[PDB]
């Protein structure tokens, strides 16, 4: 089907990746340099062989698109993808008084006890950010996150560039530009960052009135990360194609070090048992075009029929 | 052979690229998103099916590696790859008095006459830069060129980062880092630049004591540019692998818009007639390691036996 390349990417790593140790010394099977294409005219690449939550995908993209960097928008949509990065700062801080939460990363993984004190202090932090304004400002803003890299890149001369809004301008005016690139990799910030971006950059390409997109993704978790990353970019590709009035062409996904966590082998094997079903369809508010002022309701998924979801332990 | 992927890349564009207009309205056959691998343990990818000048390749890389941005080093090695970018500034300038050289780009292409006045004022500019110091400083420095992007990226806080020297440090100390990336794409400079970089970025990968390298090349001239670009990166890959004491693994070459100029069809077809010969061998001064203080003599090419070179008109 249309997910096939995702599945070939996973088989390829199973019976061809060498063992590579990683940071959280879980170890991993890894290959380097891979590239898939999805033809977005054939359907939208949300995996059917397993249940991916579109809603989390949507809220995060829109959050990136509004150029927002503050957790609060997400929590408002019940999207917690980014909580630990914000909460970490709370924890490592003066105004913080409480159960030390040092490397709660692991220590909530080996300890049902601790993991109820954490999955609990979190519960409040999140609530605080929702309710206390000045709190959200201090703790819920993340600073350097896709939203601000795409929409407000800091110049050395103190101003801010809206790369993404600029490139779309150019797409309407010089469709054939070979220079239609958005980068999230800042070399001054990149040493002092908790997670220098995974999605290093992307490039638009237009021809025969179709828009394409290729993503350079430095590092991929095949099981957990990639099924999400594919949907965001594909969505992005559509929104842009909508705003510039083009048709959608392809989304190309290039990887650097694409890997499987060594303890995801069972799960990913189970998945390879399943047989893809036809892909869902994407659908856009034909009235609204300014994609920056786009809302949950303006974007919607048709005919999504996935296999059950698959629990996998997450790497700490 | 080892060049095959280069040749498959060219066939692919011939009987599969659609026509895409470009900037210099020569037009072009283009595809978007492609990826080749060369296994550098099998030989060095300098095309044999056509005569590429290694020497120009070497001088330019070393120039990049010394972090130099001044034409003078190159001219000293009889390497003119970068002259028109420097001379252009001479021409568009106060201290310049002479035959207007407005878009000498084209106007030296349709005019044997003019093309002897230009290929002539050039002759002096170059000489001036070689001999007059203060001249070289004013006109022969290029500013933003790989050398300075790799080795002296300007921070917003006024300092300069040596990305490349930093990443090598990291390769010795955290071989498994998935973050070993050098970027040449600065979004503040990129709007105001004559030629925002083609070689947008690269990423190193280490495993089983082998070094690999993948290059994201936003835009490629298949006939003229790519046979050179491949050798630089492959060389780079070796020098780094030398300095960090690793073996060489692969060079992966990912493209965005890879294209053929519409008037290069004959030439590239002629070339596809030829049959690759075995690849040359690279060889490094086993005594010197600091690759920054590496010189022409320290690097050398064995067993290169190419077919004749192929004249092609250059796109203006
Ligand atoms: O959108 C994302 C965000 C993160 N990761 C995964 C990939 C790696 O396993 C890890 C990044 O860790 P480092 O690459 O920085 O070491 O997170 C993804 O796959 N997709
Ligand atoms: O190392 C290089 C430098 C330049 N080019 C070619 C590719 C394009 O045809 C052109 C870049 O033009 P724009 O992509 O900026 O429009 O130069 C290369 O292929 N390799």
């Amino acid at each position: 089907m249309l997910e096939q390349p995702y599945l070939d990417l996973a088989k390829k790593v199973l019976d061809e990746g060498h063992f590579k140790p990683d940071r959280t010394h879980t170890g991993t099977y890894s290959i380097f340099g891979h590239q898939m294409r999805f033809d977005l005219s054939k359907g939208f690449p949300l995996l059917t062989t397993k249940k991916v939550p579109f809603g989390l995908i949507k809220s995060e993209l829109l959050w990136f698109l509004h150029g927002d960097t503050n957790i609060r928008f997400l929590l408002q949509h019940r999207n917690h993808i980014w909580d630990e990065w914000a909460f970490e700062k709370w924890v490592k801080s003066d105004e913080y008084h409480g159960p030390d939460m040092t490397d709660f990363g692991h220590r909530s993984q080996k300890d049902p006890e601790f993991a109820a004190v954490y999955h609990e202090e979190m519960a409040k932090f999140d609530d605080r950010v929702l309710h206390d304004d000045a709190f959200a400002a201090k703790y819920g803003d993340l600073g350097l996150v896709y939203g601000s890299q795409w929409r407000a890149w800091h110049t050395s001369k103190g101003d801010t560039i809206d790369q993404l809004g600029d490139v779309i301008e150019q797409i309407k005016t010089h469709p054939y530009s070979r220079r239609l690139i958005v980068s999230a990799w800042n070399p001054e910030d990149v040493p002092t960052m908790a997670l220098p971006p995974c999605h290093t950059l992307y490039q638009f390409y237009v021809n025969d009135g179709k828009l394409s997109l290729q993503l350079y993704q430095r590092s991929a978790d095949i099981f957990l990360g990639v099924p999400f990353n594919i949907a965001s970019y594909a969505l992005l590709t559509h929104l842009v194609a909508h705003e510039c009035g083009l048709e959608v062409g392809e989304f190309i996904h290039t990887f650097g070090d694409a890997h499987l966590m060594v303890n995801h082998l069972d799960q990913i094997k189970e998945q390879l048992s399943r047989t893809p079903r036809p892909a869902p369809t994407l659908q856009l508010n034909p009235d609204k075009h300014d994609i920056f002022d786009f809302d949950m309701k303006d974007i919607k998924l048709l005919n999504y029929d996935p296999y059950p979801a698959i629990k996998a332990p997450v790497a700490v």
